RNA sequence: GGGGGCCACAGCAGAAGCGUUCACGUCGCGGCCCCUGUCAGCCAUUGCACUCCGGCUGCGAAUUCUGCU
RNA sequence: GGGGGCCACAGCAGAAGCGUUCACGUCGCGGCCCCUGUCAGCCAUUGCACUCCGGCUGCGAAUUCUGCU
């Protein structure tokens, strides 16, 4: 069930926002272009972020490329989220 | 063997020199005045700390009473110097 | 960093030395507390969201002198 | 933050913002590459000194303009 936005957690819950989510940027914007990537360090959602993509075809590829890659070193858990992002749902 | 310098290890390493100087001059003043708080962070050094007090009575005050103190989450260990400080010996 | 409370202290002005600062100028530099943004340490969390928001603890910078009343 | 290399850049004047800053003013805010203070993540280390100094990985302060010539 592929979808835009791919979730990845198991992500290492010592980074700040700002600079995971530049590092998350570096290593997915060669699949294709990134509509946003959505962060946050509350208790319920540290270690985990959502990468919403232009087209399923990257998130498909950057799923596919990047499940167990090391990021600051923890393997990083990648599946396609649930539900549509709220910004791909309305277009 | 009560020494004017009381040696501290089992300290949290990951707190910076002068964030573990300040803290330590902060508890161990308490016993009487210190000549100096020896810190280095190197490989052979991290972790571990030198109090050189002025009376050596205080630092068998200090020792007594400071002995597995929780600091910075970890049980401080506190031993009497092996040798005189250098500042110490000159004196 | 911010906001209050005690206990000092005759006022105003000035010089220098410090503190903070890439540096310079303004600014700030008596003791003890309390509260609170950030930051750090430890604990807990493997969590599917479109969002302020887990807990505890700690850090909370820097004095001499000279005029006038 | 600093030190270098390679290109790109006409002067005067302003507005807003940003960066550095306890906070303002001065100052600074084009691109790429290399080295590096610091900082951060992971690994290793329980160590008796009077001191630069373990390994690897990552970030690398800040602007679009605006008129006149
Ligand atoms: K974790
Ligand atoms: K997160
Ligand atoms: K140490």
């Amino acid at each position: 069930r592929p979808n835009h936005t791919i979730y990845i957690n198991n992500l290492n819950e010592k980074i700040k926002k700002d600079e995971l989510k530049k590092s998350l940027h570096a290593i997915f914007s060669r699949f294709g272009q990134i509509l946003d990537i959505l962060v946050s360090r509350s208790l319920k959602m540290r270690g985990q972020a959502f990468v919403i993509f232009k087209e399923v075809s990257s998130a498909t590829n950057a799923l596919r490329s990047m499940q167990g890659f090391p990021f600051y070193d923890k393997p990083m858990r990648i599946q396609y989220a649930k539900t549509d992002s709220d910004i791909i749902a309305k277009m």
